[PDB]
This record gives C-alpha cells, structure tokens and sequence, in this order.
C-alpha cells in the first residue's frame, strides 16, 4: 500500500507500563506490544535529535546493538520502540553484580561483545560518539548491547566536527574532541578504552578525584589512569593503546575485537573446567 513504512507502528499497539530506572534514563518506559504480549522498551518525546536517533537505528543492526522494533513518528507523541534489555545499564549491573557470576571471563566476554558491535559500526563507517558503560545494556547470561545512538552518524569524511556550542562527557572524551570538537572512529576507540576501565573496576568512575577542569591538561602531560587491581597486563596495554594522544596511533576496533576474542576464548577454557570441578562436589 502507498503509505507503507516498515518501521512505523501504531501507537495503540503499545501499552506504556511505567517509566524505567529512576528517571535516570529520561523518558524511557517499559511497555508491552499487546498483540504479542512482548515486553518492550519505549522512548518518548513530548525533536530533531529524537528523530535523528530514530533514523540512525533503522540503519544499523547487530547482535550487540540494542534492537529497534519500530517507531511512531508520523505524529506526536513520538515513540522509539526497542527490545527490552532485562538487566538495565551495564554500569549499575557491574556495581551490583555477584563477581563469582560476573567473573574475569565475563569481563572479557563483555569487552568482546561491545568491540564486536563497534567493529561493525567501524566498517559501516559509522561513529557512535557516546561509548560508556552507562550507555550499554545487559540481558540474560551477560548479554551486552551498545545503546544510545543520539549522536551516532554515518561518516562522510574522516572527521566529524560537532557544532560550536556542544558539550561532552569530559572523562570519556578524546583530546582532539575536547580541544577541537573533532570526532572519528578513533575518538570512539578512546572512549572504548575508558569503558574497558569501567569494566575492569566493576564500574568505578574514571579519573577518581580529578576535577573535570583538570582532565585535558593531565592528558596533555601524558597522564593516564592506572592499571586497576586485577586487570590483566594485556588488557591494560589495550587501554593504553586506546588512549594514544594521536588518533591514528590508536588501534582499530577490528584489532581490538580480535584481541579480546582470543583472550576470551582462552579464559573460557579454564572457566568451563572450573565449573565442572565444583559440580563434581
Ligand atoms: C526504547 C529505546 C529507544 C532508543 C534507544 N537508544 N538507546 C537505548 C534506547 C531505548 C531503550 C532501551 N532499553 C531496553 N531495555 C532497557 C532498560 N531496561 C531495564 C531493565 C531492568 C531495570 P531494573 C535493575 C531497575 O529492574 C532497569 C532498566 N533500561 C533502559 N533502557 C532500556
């Protein structure tokens, strides 16, 4: 039919149950797709930034990107409707987890899943622009997905320049981005370095006790966050690669993913055996 749009759903298909989290996600609701009795998440507005996130999510698809199910953007109130991620945002997940469940191998699994998604965006020539643990979502069996695509975009040049007044979450933001509003897949890699550090610390805040106003100056003097207690030497080396001052010196997400894939696989082996010991009590 002439007005068919594969993504546009009817608002009345969705029951809005309650606002998720603690207003901490803004206007994101747990809903039900009543036809199917499926729990969904729904972000609502009542614009350009909203519609831009809606547009971007139609273009990207991956096992580790939160899955768009549909939108209601023909008339207000606008909706973006996605799968429901059962455990919420990764930062709080890490802060409250049982570390016998969320063990060294699961920390590697998490980094493998996120870098898998970013390797995909990387070859799609997208940038994400807001990589952080608070912006990843967790499902069953430590399934992790990247979310929050409001600043994501398909790249036309090597660099995107955010508008003059823009402000950024300073502790995740690469030097060139802080100083010159320049973004690229490489400033995503820098933010991924910080995300790695959030994972390794089970969700500590970065640069603890360092004033936001001091951060760029410290970076320019080559200060970088210390290796967290318990963090594998190789993981920390990858963090430091992600935090190379010059963007072209940072690894690709292709390289990053491959390295974490390998480390994950090795760690799984010992984990699986340790599980089977212990079941033989
Ligand atoms: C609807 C929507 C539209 C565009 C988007 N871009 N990025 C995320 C989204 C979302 C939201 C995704 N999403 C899916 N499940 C979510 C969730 N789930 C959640 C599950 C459990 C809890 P608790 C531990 C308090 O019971 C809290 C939140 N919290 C926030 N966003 C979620």
């Amino acid at each position: 039919s002439p007005n068919y749009d594969k993504w546009e759903m009817e608002r009345t298909d969705i029951t809005m149950k309650h606002k998720l989290g603690g207003g901490q996600y803004g206007e994101v609701y747990e809903g039900v797709w009543k036809k199917y009795s499926l729990t969904v998440a729904v972000k609502t507005l009542k614009v350009e930034e909203f519609l831009k996130e809606a547009a971007v999510m139609k273009e990207i698809k991956h096992p580790n990107l939160v899955q768009l199910l549909g939108v209601c953007t023909r008339e207000p109130p606008f909706y973006i409707i996605t799968e429901f991620m059962t455990y919420g945002n990764l930062l709080d997940y890490l802060r409250e987890c049982n570390r016998q469940e969320v063990s060294a191998v699961v920390l590697l699994y998490m980094a493998t899943q996120i870098s898998s998604a970013m390797e995909y965006l990387e070859k799609k020539n997208f940038i994400h622009r807001d990589l952080a643990a608070r912006n990843c979502l967790v499902g069953e069996n430590h399934l992790v997905k990247v979310a929050d695509f409001g600043l994501s975009r398909l790249m036309t040049g090597d660099t995107y320049t955010a508008h003059a007044g823009a402000k950024f979450p300073i502790k995740w933001t690469a030097p060139e981005s802080l100083a010159y509003n320049k973004f690229s897949i490489k400033s995503d890699v820098w933010a991924f370095g910080v995300l790695l550090w959030e994972i390794a610390t089970y969700g500590m805040s970065p640069y603890p006790g360092i004033d936001l106003s001091q951060v760029y100056e410290l970076l320019e003097k080559d200060y970088r966050m210390e290796r967290p207690e318990g963090c594998p030497e190789k993981v920390y080396e990858l963090m430091r690669a992600c935090w190379q001052w010059n963007p072209s010196d940072r690894p690709s997400f292709a390289e990053i993913h491959q390295a974490f894939e390998t480390m994950f696989q090795e760690s799984s082996i010992s984990d699986e055996v340790e599980k089977e010991l212990g079941k033989r009590g």
